């Protein structure tokens, strides 16, 4: 159980970080070097 998430998890951050709304990018998973 792990390669299912990396497309599944993925999948479920964008569609609930905004896929249709300006959301996406705002609370992304941005990585340690920008966060």
């Amino acid at each position: 159980k792990v390669g299912f998430f990396k497309r599944q998890y993925k999948e479920m951050m964008e569609e609930a970080n905004g896929q249709i709304a300006p959301e996406n990018g705002t609370q992304t998973p941005s990585p340690p070097s920008e966060k």
